[PDB]
């Protein structure tokens, strides 16, 4: 498609890479791989492309991991927001979109609003709402 993309931190040089329902990681960017290709499904969806499933959170809590869920418009759990400067997390909260905190492997929410909680649109110096609707 032409909504796919790559999810990029440029401070590690690394893009989010769906490894299963319940983890979700990072990999060295090959836009390739399947399970590094994302696209929006919606104004606030975020769906892995290699399995059909919406990024999403437990609860809205610092250190929850961002793994996937079935796609459901209603949740209030999988809808993410741009913030200011590519900075990225849960719609409505203080919570971000994070990777890079003690060797932990899995995408995190995290309070901290530094390089490690920025994304952009892998190939662009865009945040990811670029390849959005909103």
């Amino acid at each position: 498609d032409a909504r796919q993309f790559l999810i990029y931190n440029e401070d590690h040089k690394r893009c989010v890479d769906a490894l299963s329902a319940i983890s979700v990681q990072t990999a060295t960017c090959n836009p390739e791989a399947e399970s590094q290709k994302f696209r929006w499904v919606s104004d606030s969806q975020i769906m892995s492309v290699a399995f059909k499933l919406c990024l999403g959170v437990p609860s809205k809590t610092d250190w929850a991991s961002v793994t996937l869920y079935a796609c459901d418009s209603k949740s209030e759990y999988q809808k993410w927001e741009c913030k200011n400067d590519t900075l990225f997390g849960i719609k409505g909260t203080e919570l971000y979109f994070n990777y890079g905190n003690r060797q932990e492997k899995n995408i995190k929410l995290y309070k901290g609003s530094g390089l490690w909680s920025r994304w952009k649109v892998y190939g662009t110096t865009d945040d990811l709402c670029s390849r959005g609707y909103e």
